Order: structure tokens, then sequence, then C-alpha cells
């Protein structure tokens, strides 16, 4: 129920893999989920429906 990819600094953007196939979401804007680093990982959760591109690392 996790899709991991990598975040886009500029767009603050996910781009991550699920079933086959790329999919681009914006990051949140809050401090401690957008994309801070560029090609950081992030992660959509379909379960939760969030995204998240200050994946634990
Ligand atoms: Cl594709
Ligand atoms: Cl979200």
């Amino acid at each position: 129920s996790k899709y991991g990819g990598e975040c886009s600094k500029e767009h603050n953007t996910c781009t991550y893999r699920k079933d086959g196939k790329d999919h681009i979401v914006k990051c949140p804007s809050a401090d401690n989920k957008k994309c801070e680093k560029d090609k950081n990982k992030c992660e959509y959760d379909d379960h939760h429906k969030t995204v998240d591109c200050q994946t634990p690392v």
C-alpha cells in the first residue's frame, strides 16, 4: 500500500512507481513533509491517502 519514489525540490513533487507506471503528485507544503532535498525518497501511501517527501531514512 506504500509506493516509493523520488522528489523534485524545484516543483515540490513526488514521482512514484505504482502498478508499472510513474505518477507525479504534489508533495505537501508542510515543513517536515515537503521536498527539501532534490531527489530525496518520497512515498505515496494509498491506504492512508497521504504523501511525504521526507520519508524516514
Ligand atoms: Cl508510465
Ligand atoms: Cl498529503
